[PDB]
């Protein structure tokens, strides 16, 4: 029976429908538009926009799993056309963040747990992916690092763990097609601990050039960031990096222990997206 990857045009969405096909399967590759290109060879494309639950229905039409992007203004309708179309299995691409502390009053881990929570209350089988930063976060310096060598960030020596997209499709796939996941939540990580300048220099090293983080001021970060992101998630995004400025993140084992295959690098993610940092 069908799989339905939700964003298949998305990063990661992308790459989980891709795997899936390489293994033979047959992949509903759920998009907003219908009219637009992007999408991997061998899937067949339907509408299904989470924010619009009622594209879901026909969507979901003969599926057993699917592959959930987080959208939590859809998921009350979400829960309910899955168990109409009889899903056994979806798998959630959630967040670190539901795992700390303070989940319940971040703005991301907020918005994480108003999926996760229906889902785990809905009786549908579920997987959880729960990475940390996302190496293609490196990809906002793009801009500066194809006009020179300096680029501006606001905590050069805050730590996180950057996990490539390959890994985190390479979990999805796993979870939609070997037994033992069910309930699971995994916590993924890059295998190694870096700062923001460690990481601007790993691009460097890609690219055969040397490129350094300048700190930026406070008022000028912010300033950058409320021009990308809501007021509280710019605060949350701040405080983060402040608590982990010169405070190595945690490393987990989690993306052998599921794969078995070690975390691929930031460097090759960096040597993976090499022609994103080059001047046109
Ligand atoms: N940034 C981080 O460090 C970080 C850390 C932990 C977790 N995360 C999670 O990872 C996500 C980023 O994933 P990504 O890298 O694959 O992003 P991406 O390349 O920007 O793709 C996002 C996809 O979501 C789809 N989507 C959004 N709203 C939708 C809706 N209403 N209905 C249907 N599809 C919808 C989009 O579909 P269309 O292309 O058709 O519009 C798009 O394909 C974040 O949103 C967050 O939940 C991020």
């Amino acid at each position: 029976m069908k799989i339905l990857v939700t964003g298949a045009r998305g990063s990661i969405g992308s790459r989980v429908a891709g795997k899936l096909v390489e293994r033979g399967l047959p992949v509903r590759g759920g998009v907003r538009d219908l009219a637009a290109p992007g999408l991997p060879e061998g899937v067949e494309a339907v509408q299904a926009d989470l924010t619009r639950p009622e594209t879901l229905a026909r969507a979901l039409e003969g599926v057993d799993k699917v592959f959930l992007y987080t959208v939590p203004e859809g998921i009350a309708g979400f829960v309910d056309e899955a168990r109409a179309a009889g899903v056994r299995h979806v798998v959630l691409l959630s967040s670190i963040a539901v795992t700390w502390p303070d989940a319940d009053r971040d703005p991301i881990g907020r918005m994480h747990l108003a999926v996760e929570r229906p889902i785990e209350e809905s009786g549908l089988g579920w997987t959880f992916v729960r990475p940390e930063a996302l190496a293609t976060n490196a990809l906002g310096w793009a801009p500066e690092i194809r006009g020179g060598d300096m680029v501006r960030c606001a905590y050069p020596g805050a730590y996180t763990t950057p996990v490539h997209e390959e890994d985190i499709a390479d979990v999805v796939v796993a979870a939609l097609t070997t037994p033992g996941h069910r309930s699971a939540a995994y916590a993924l990580t890059g295998p190694e601990t870096l700062t923001q300048a460690e990481q601007v220099a790993l691009i460097g090293e890609a690219l055969g050039r040397a490129v350094r983080c300048e700190r930026m001021p406070e008022q000028e970060a912010r300033a950058v960031l409320e021009g990308l992101y809501p007021a509280e998630v710019v605060d949350a995004i701040l405080a983060g990096q402040a608590a982990r400025d010169g405070r190595p993140a945690e490393v987990l084992d989690t993306i052998r222990a599921v794969t078995g295959r070690p975390a691929r690098t930031f460097r090759e993610w960096a040597g993976d997206h090499v022609a994103a940092f080059r001047p046109a």
